[PDB]
Parts: structure tokens; C-alpha cells; sequence
RNA sequence: CUGACCCAGAAGAUCUACUAAGUAGAUCUUCUGGGUCAG
């Protein structure tokens, strides 16, 4: 068995008096280790006929499924059942048996709200104790507060139940929106009182063997100035302007959609406005049925080229000219090959007409953005000095990953680099997720002497995965709040490692520098508070524990009653009638389909499964996408292709989502299709 | 029964920017249901 240390034996000891405990130390010391000691001493201290059971939270599927491996490898000696429930081993064997029959659980936390929230599991005294993995997240409507909220209710309500021992592990308890130590102090209280813990452990006495085991890298701050001259924003801006112009020439009254004023090319303000505009819009109603869907049609094509622009434009500024193209010209051979008319041709050849000179300007060696060159200047001074460095590189979009992917490659001073590729599994409309499989290969790859020393990710390096340590970190853009913070210099944990911060926006520096001093506010408030007497502590946290139970008795609203008038689907590119509402099914209350023969007409199916567009020429307007249930292959609907519109009052209005449209429901019946 | 892949819903957290708490864009995570291939 592995020897405990003694720090690790420091933080361990408040809990093994049965006290509730934050676990606060650096990532990197082995908590891990530190909850096994606790767990094998709760075990052993019950008398001969009695058992515990202990139930571990992670927030994690790969994070679970380790802490299950270890768990089953550590406890298995001494006779002790080990399972683990999660998303992938649910619906296999009831929950209820599989908790009576183990000794200690692994669980995902959104399991065990479902069943609190069925009843399978009435209460929660069966467990003995409970630990939650990164417990700073127990806070607004997490399900981890889903879970203390259930305990909170049982024990502020005279039940005479026992409740289990809570122990949190974190590396970071944050300050949330505090600016003095004050508020930092109230707001470290309040997270106190939501896990019902009145003892913060840290390392005191043996902080020598800590800081020899865990090093904090020197953080770094780099400031490039932006582009002196800039020809394509000129030409794009010129675009933009023609754009603008023949969009007014259709619609007078362009300037009054939208409030916001003074307006810029190339921010995130225009993209509002022009998603303001684009709303409004597709509401507009006219007598002469035609005419309106002409309008409309063109006004949507004209918004669309707009949004797309600024997108270039946006994309440019942070990354190469040649990303920014390649965007445009992908969505211009998207365009043309999505119905090409007399609008989408004017369109077309207007963009055409500059496309020479776009491209003459992005092969130009000295229009690189600086910031690039300040990246490469970096690598290349690292890793003269060490040529066995690790690297990661954090990004904010999934776009500027595979620029830099790219950009890498076919830099020639950067031959020594062997990029990999980390992003998020869900699927985006411009791009396609990651597997969990494929992300733990890319993460065995990535380590010392092996196919990858680079690693180009997004946030989902920041927390749970497991990395291996790097000399390098370095931040594109990259600043969020204290915790996240704390998080990303974490993993430069090597002697002698170094981050950087690389921006062009002097704010960015403000608002990381306003981070390092609420760091010290939070270490400041933690040091103050473990001063305190235990029984004042615990009335503290009682007080606010009845006041934040009250606040959430009381806040309890009912819900609304949905519209059984009928109402008619448009499309929203062209305001051709789809369907009525009269005509909806729901197969298993989250399939939405249309049934009738009518509806065939309306639609066009082109090749996973066939797609439906508009089936009026010159739109082809997304729709949904054909599905197979039981027998029968049929087709579904999104609610975000279509202008609702009544009936009787003639009000148009948009939905983003099914549940924000309120109309009677009726369920799919399978032997209904005959009429 | 295991792996691998996809689709449709819903929930949660974070950041930025607007308007008079709401909205828009992005990032990550989780749960439920429906299908495909191989062994
Ligand atoms: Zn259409």
C-alpha cells in the first residue's frame, strides 16, 4: 500500500473526527488519496453488525469512471462491493436493489436527482457519508444544490432521521462577484452553509512537503498592438456598405428596427443589430401575398450576406486573412448551390468582382497578424532552451483550433511541433463534436516522447480531465473569472514552468490582474474565517441556511395554460404555408411530426437520413429531417424554421424551442394514419 | 449481451455584448428517448 504523507494526513484529520469538511489544496497534492483514507476509517469504525455505505459524486463521465476503477482496485482486499451507476448503466437493473446491495456507489449526481425526484430513493439516510468532487459548484440551480437542497429540507423540518457526513474536495472556492473582502468573506459563508460544512482544512504545519511536491508556475503578461493597415476590412466594409444600400432600397424604414445606435463593422454590437433586423423582418404581413414573400425573401438573403461579413470580418481579426476567405468562400459556394436566383446571382457577382483583389491581399507576407508573430517568437524562445517542452494552448472557439491547427502545420520555423486536438462532444451548426473514445486516444497520444508535444483546446481542458504535465502554458485570448483562473495555471505543475497571457486588448490584462487581487481577497477571507469560534461558525451558517430555505419556499410560481386555437407554419425564408397545427403529432413527447398527405407536397427530401426542404423552387429552406420509428419512416419538424401565425387576430410571432410554444399536443397514434 | 456510430428532445454552469432584470452570440457538461453496424 502507498505510505500517506504527512500533509496529506493534516488535511485528513478533521474529517476523520466526523466533522463536515472543505477539502481546499492544490490540484496536483492527491486528494484522491485523501478521501480513501477517510473512506477505509469510516468503514472499519463501525461495531460488528453494522455496515456504512458511501456514495462518490463526479460531474464526469471519464472522471467517473476512474474514480470507480480506483475505488474497485483500492477496496477490494478487504471485501467490500464496489459499483457504479452513470448515463451509459441506467436503465439495466433498479436502482433501489443496487444501492441495498453495495457498499460503496459512484454516481453522476443527475441520477440520483431523477430518482429523488420518482421516489425510488425516499430519503437520503441510507447512505453514512457523502463526497462531492470539485464541491465549488454547489451553488444557484446545480444539481449538486439539487441534492443539498434535499438534505437541507430534511434536516431544517423536524425529521429525527440521521443524515450522512458531507466532505467536499476543491482546489478553489471562488469569491463570485465580490470587489472587498467583505463581500468575498459573506459570499465563502454562503457556500459554507449550502454543503452544512463548519470546518475549511488547509495545509498549515507541513506546507514545505506540499510546495516540494506541487510547484506555481510565474505568470506572464504580453500586450501586441493591432493591424496598422488593413485592406481587407476596407474592401469587406465597402461590401458591407453596397449591402446595406440595396437592402434600404427595398425597405424605407431599415434605420427604425433597431435601437441601437452608432453602429460598427466587425463587432459583436453590428451582429446584434443585424440579428435584430433579421427578426424583424420576418414578421412583416402584407395584403398582396406575393409581394410580401418577395420582400421577404430578398430581406433575408440580404441580413444573411450581411451576418456572414461580419463573421469574415471578426474571424480576420483574430486569426489569418485566409481563414476569413475560406469561410466566405465556402459560404458562397453554399449559397450557389443552395438556389441560385436573380438576388443570389447580383449577390454573387458583386462578391466575385473583388474576390481577385481579397486574395491578392491575403498572400501578402506583411499583413501576418502580430499576435501570430508574437506566438511563434514564444515557442521558438521555449523550446530553444528545452527541446523536450510540453505544451498546451487555450482558444475560445472551435474555428480558431483547426486555424491554428493549420497555421502550425505550415508554418516552416515551427518544424518541431506536433499538434493534437481537444474540443467538446456537442454538435454545433458549422461543426461536428468529439467522441469520448477519440478524445481518450488523442489524450494518450498527447504526453512526453510521444506523437503530440502541442495540445490546441477549447474549456474542456479546464476541469476533471487528466493531463499530462506541461512547461508551457499559453493563453489566446484567454481570461474568465478567479476560478477558471486557478484552473488554467494548475497544469503547468513541471519545476520551473512558465504562462503567458497574449492579448491585444488592454482590458483583457485589467480584468486578469483584477483576478490576481481577488485571489488574495479569497485567501485572505479563508485565513480570517478558520480564527472563528465552531459554535459562532454554527450559527452563522444555520441563520443563513432558514433564510435561503424560506427564499426558496417561497419563490414557487405555477405555470400557464396552452392555446387550443389553430394556427398556421410558414416558411421562414419564403412565408409559404407548411402546415397546421391541426396536423401535429407527438411520438414519445419529444418527436414532433406531420401527418397527411398534404404536407407531402409541400416538401422535397435530398441525401445519416435524407433531409426536407421547401419544396418551392429558388428557397429551399431547411425543414427537418426524416427519422425511423417502429415501422413506420417518417419525418420531424423543427420549430425554428417557421413563422407562427393565428388564424383569427393574423399576429405573426417566432419560437426558438417546442416548449416555448404553447398549443395542444396530441400524441401519435399509429393506427390514426388512414384518414 | 458487449463495443463503435448517429438522430431528436430537455436541463445546468461560464464568458462577452446590448436594452430597460431581460435579450443576443459563444463555450462546456449532463440526463431522457429513438435508430444503425460489427463481434
Ligand atoms: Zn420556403
Amino acid at each position: 500500500p502507498f505510505k500517506p504523507r504527512n500533509y496529506q494526513l493534516e488535511l485528513a484529520l478533521p474529517a476523520m473526527k466526523g466533522k463536515n469538511t472543505i477539502i481546499c489544496a492544490p490540484t496536483g497534492c492527491g486528494k484522491t488519496f485523501v478521501s480513501l483514507l477517510i473512506c477505509e476509517h469510516h468503514l472499519k469504525k463501525f461495531p460488528q453488525g453494522q455496515k456504512g455505505k458511501v456514495v462518490f459524486f463526479a460531474n464526469q463521465i471519464p472522471v467517473y469512471e476512474q474514480q470507480k476503477s480506483v475505488f474497485s482496485k483500492y477496496f477490494e482486499r478487504h471485501g467490500y462491493r464496489v459499483t457504479g451507476i452513470s448515463g451509459a448503466t441506467a436503465e439495466n437493473v433498479p436502482v433501489e436493489q443496487i444501492v441495498e446491495n453495495n457498499d460503496i456507489i459512484i454516481l453522476t449526481p443527475q441520477i440520483l436527482v431523477n430518482n429523488l425526484k420518482k421516489g425510488t430513493i425516499p430519503s437520503l439516510s441510507i447512505f453514512t457519508l457523502m463526497i462531492f468532487d470539485a464541491c465549488h459548484n454547489t451553488s444557484k440551480q446545480h444539481p449538486y444544490n439539487m441534492i443539498m437542497f434535499n438534505y437541507l429540507d430534511q434536516k431544517l423540518g423536524g425529521s429525527s432521521g440521521p443524515l450522512p457526513q458531507v466532505i467536499g474536495l476543491t482546489a478553489s472556492v471562488g469569491v463570485g462577484d465580490a470587489k472587498n473582502t467583505d463581500e468575498a468573506l459573506d459570499y465563502i459563508c454562503k457556500l459554507c452553509a449550502s454543503l452544512d460544512a463548519s470546518v475549511i482544512a488547509t495545509v498549515k504545519h507541513n506546507l514545505e512537503e506540499l510546495e516540494q511536491v506541487v510547484y506555481k508556475p510565474q505568470k506572464f503578461f504580453r500586450k501586441v498592438e493591432s493591424r496598422i493597415s488593413d485592406k481587407f476590412k476596407y474592401i469587406i466594409a465597402q461590401l458591407m456598405r453596397d449591402t446595406e444600400s440595396l437592402a434600404k432600397r427595398i425597405c424605407k424604414d431599415l434605420e427604425n428596427l433597431s435601437q441601437i445606435q452608432n453602429r460598427e463593422f466587425g463587432t459583436q454590437k453590428y451582429e446584434q443589430w443585424i440579428v435584430t433586423v433579421q427578426k424583424a423582418c420576418m414578421v412583416f404581413q402584407m395584403p398582396d401575398k406575393d409581394e410580401e414573400s418577395r420582400i421577404c425573401k430578398a430581406l433575408f438573403l440580404y441580413t444573411s450576406h450581411l451576418r456572414k461579413y461580419n463573421d469574415a470580418l471578426i474571424i480576420s481579426e483574430h486569426a489569418r486573412m485566409k481563414d476569413a476567405l475560406d469561410y466566405l468562400k465556402d459560404f458562397f459556394s453554399n449559397v450557389r448551390a443552395a438556389g441560385f436566383d436573380e438576388i443570389e446571382q447580383d449577390l454573387t457577382q458583386r462578391f466575385e468582382e473583388k474576390l481577385q483583389e481579397l486574395e491578392s491581399v491575403s498572400r501578402d507576407p506583411s499583413n501576418e497578424n502580430p499576435k501570430l508573430e508574437d506566438l511563434c517568437f514564444i515557442l521558438q524562445e521555449e523550446y530553444h532552451l528545452n527541446p523536450e517542452t510540453i505544451t498546451i494552448l487555450f482558444v475560445k472557439t472551435r474555428a480558431l483550433v483547426d486555424a491554428l491547427k493549420n497555421w502550425i502545420e505550415g508554418n516552416p520555423k515551427l518544424s518541431f511541433l506536433k499538434p493534437g486536438i481537444l474540443t467538446g462532444r456537442g454538435k454545433t451548426n458549422q461543426n461536428t463534436g468529439m467522441t469520448l473514445p477519440a478524445q481518450k486516444c488523442i489524450l494518450d497520444a498527447f504526453k512526453a516522447s510521444g506523437d503530440h508535444n502541442i495540445l490546441i483546446a477549447t474549456s474542456v481542458a479546464d476541469e476533471g480531465i487528466d493531463i499530462a504535465q506541461c512547461n508551457l502554458v499559453i493563453l489566446y485570448e484567454y481570461v474568465g473569472n478567479v476560478i477558471k483562473m486557478i484552473q488554467t495555471r494548475g497544469r503547468g505543475r513541471a519545476r520551473g514552468s512558465k504562462c503567458f497571457l497574449l492579448t491585444s486588448n488592454a482590458g483583457v490584462i485589467e480584468k486578469e490582474q483584477i483576478n490576481m487581487y481577488k485571489e488574495k481577497m479569497m485567501n485572505d477571507s479563508i485565513l480570517r474565517l478558520q480564527t472563528w469560534d465552531e459554535a459562532v461558525f454554527r450559527e452563522k451558517i444555520l441563520h443563513i441556511q432558514t433564510h435561503e430555505k424560506f427564499i426558496r419556499d417561497s419563490q414557487e410560481k405555477p405555470k400557464p395554460v396552452p392555446d387550443k386555437e389553430n394556427k398556421k407554419l410558414l416558411c421562414r425564408k419564403c412565408k409559404a404555408l407548411a402546415c397546421y397545427t391541426a396536423d401535429v403529432r407527438v411520438i414519445e413527447e419529444c418527436h414532433y411530426t406531420v401527418l397527411g398527405d398534404a404536407f407531402k407536397e409541400c416538401f422535397v427530401s435530398r441525401p445519416k437520413r435524407a433531409k426536407i426542404f421547401c419544396a418551392r423552387q429558388n428557397c429551399s429552406h431547411d425543414w427537418g429531417i426524416h427519422v425511423k420509428y417502429k415501422t413506420f419512416e417518417i419525418p420531424v419538424i423543427k420549430i425554428e424554421s417557421f413563422v407562427v401565425e393565428d388564424i383569427a387576430t393574423g399576429v405573426q410571432t417566432l419560437y426558438s424551442k417546442w416548449k416555448d410554444f404553447h398549443f395542444e399536443k396530441i400524441p401519435f397514434d399509429p393506427a390514426e394514419m388512414s384518414k
